[PDB]
């Protein structure tokens, strides 16, 4: 907008990720919640859509999920977590 105008609310949190190390298919009901606000926070997604109601994927369930599920249920999102997904199973 106009001199910053962004970044002043919450501007500290260094304890790790609860998704970061293990695999997404061993996520807990927590973790995958918890990761999605990452993608929703990066994507600048106003976040007013998706359904965390209907995300009850502990983590088997999520990378096990289809693309157009997870479109259906973190709205037009999921096209870019499903990319994100890809990555994380397909591992190096």
């Amino acid at each position: 907008g106009s001199s910053g105008s962004s970044g002043q609310m919450s501007l500290e949190g260094t304890e790790k990720a609860s998704w970061l190390g293990e695999q997404p298919q061993f996520w807990s009901k927590t973790q995958v919640l918890d990761w999605i606000s990452y993608q929703v926070e990066k994507n600048k997604y106003d976040a007013s859509a998706i359904d965390f109601s209907r995300c009850d994927m502990d983590g088997a369930t999520l990378c096990n999920c289809a693309l157009e599920e997870l479109r259906l249920v973190f709205g037009p999102l999921g096209d870019q977590l499903h990319a994100q997904l890809r990555d994380l199973t397909s591992s190096s």
